[PDB]
């Protein structure tokens, strides 16, 4: 029922270019909400504003009850960061890579230790706890990261693309963890995602964005309502490659999916490799 | 034809785990090889040992007439590296840190300065040659890494994936600067790709890997040929028929829940080998 995350007109300019232009939602404790949109569209840096690693050009961001331009240490006391820049040590190993981070936010002693192995054992790497982190995958890396930022019990959990560069068994895992932090510590996860299956088999909500905007809030399933039951790609709207979405070239048929939600507001896929290219 | 690049039986574990099972391949001078494959195959392992930054566990590698094991600091000075770890400077400009590249590698004067400015204008950075890599979006530093990589004149390019992460128009110009290095400057170009468009448009052959091992090699057209001219999926007119994990079936033709037709693709030729697509949004998940 509470409002953990509140934005309002967040904006965001590098010089005369507008990278967010205004957005606006709020997240519900122990909520997932996620960002669905593809390259380019203003997710890692609303999420770098989120999470006070940068400053809003305008506009007002609210996090766990405190202001994240007026009270940034407050808000990075109450989260938790997993980015795509990696800030581990790789000459460290992974228990002392968490060790440090215990001791940098005042934790300490055997409580530490044991959080630490317990942290380890819930991402599956307490077998690779005295194993150098240069050593270390990606997905090994990634698995860390979220480990380490639950040390300091943070209420809202921020994720830049959690399984992008992932192999499938790895984003499998990586969905448990997310899904267990919702359902079994009351945790809310903001995450951002080109992912249309992540963002439907995990996010309560979901702001599709586009080139800094929100054109899209609400449900996977009152998003997938914004298209038919049952749709048709054949090479009813035209689409700039050629294909109609209502003895030729190409048919497909499926039950829609929020890529399918993408293609009817903007005429385009969330993927690189679609036929827009 | 001279071999450029020549693997032979190039092996990595991480401790018990195999990452790269002994993969074989050589690459022509003037080609674009690209090793296609899905998350977690072994491409970046290999990447990273095919340009010194890596130690193998056991084979051989070559690289532009020099052994990558026993003459690593030679293949440096023959080859250009863009991998997603940048290690661009964001406090100093583009030009700024193409200056800092060009004066490590021995380069100097007024020629550095030329050449810096040609291949700014050839990524299409010359307007902001002199704005701070602070201010620049991920196809911008990209491109930037691309004209850096270019400045101490490498035989070959090895790019991780150089188009993720990138919006269309960056990626479609991305592609156009691979095919003029390959073509107008003789370039060899060695990529790791699991986008199945770009190692078919880019390509002049493609080595398919899956879980550290080479499971197909040829051009993208003989990979085709693999698979029927004509596939349906679907969940006398059937040539061929192969049922998948995921419960759809893979028919070859001539002429329910959910059907798709359309020519043969390199996912087609990766979902035809393996039973899985290589995309993380494809069914298998
Ligand atoms: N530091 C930056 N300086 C200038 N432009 C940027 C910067 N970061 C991103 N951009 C631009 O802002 C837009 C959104 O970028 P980004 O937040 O990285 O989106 P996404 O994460 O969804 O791919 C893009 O069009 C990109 O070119
Ligand atoms: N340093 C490492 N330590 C342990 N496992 C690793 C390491 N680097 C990669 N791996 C593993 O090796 C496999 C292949 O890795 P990778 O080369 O990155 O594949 P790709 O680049 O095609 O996605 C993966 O299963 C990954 O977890
Ligand atoms: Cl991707
Ligand atoms: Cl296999």
């Amino acid at each position: 029922m509470e409002d953990i995350i509140v934005v309002e007109n967040l904006v965001k300019k590098f010089g005369d270019f507008e990278a967010v232009k205004g957005v606006s939602f709020s997240v519900k404790k122990g909520e997932i909400f996620a960002f669905l949109g593809p390259n380019g569209a203003g997710k890692t840096t609303t999420i770098h504003m989120l999470t006070t690693l940068l400053k809003p050009t305008s506009g007002k961001a609210w996090v766990a009850g405190h202001d994240v331009l007026k009270e940034p240490r407050e808000v990075r006391r109450k989260i938790g960061i997993v980015f795509q820049d990696q800030s581990l040590d790789r000459e460290l190993t992974a228990y002392e890579n968490m060790y440090i981070h215990g001791k940098i936010y005042g934790y300490g002693g055997e409580k530490l230790k044991k959080r630490i192995l317990e942290l380890l054992e819930f991402v599956e790497l307490l077998e690779f706890k005295d194993k150098p982190v240069k050593t270390f995958s990606g997905g090994m890396a990634r698995r860390l990261e979220i480990a380490r930022s639950l040390i300091h019990e943070p209420e809202v959990l921020f994720l830049d693309e959690p399984t992008i560069g992932l192999d499938p068994h790895t984003r499998a895992h990586m969905w448990e963890y997310i899904s267990k932090m919702k359902k079994e510590h009351n945790m809310t996860i903001f995450l951002t995602t080109h992912y249309m299956d992540e963002a439907e088999q995990l996010a309560d909500r979901v702001a599709i964005i586009d080139h800094g905007k929100i054109i899209a809030l609400g449900t996977p399933t009152e998003l997938k309502r914004m298209v038919g039951k049952e749709i048709i790609y054949v090479r009813c709207r035209k689409l700039p490659d050629g294909r109609l979405e209502l003895k030729i070239e190409e048919i497909t048929y499926h039950k829609p999916t929020l890529n399918d939600v993408f293609l009817h507001l903007t005429g385009r896929e969330l993927r690189e490799e679609g036929p827009e290219n």
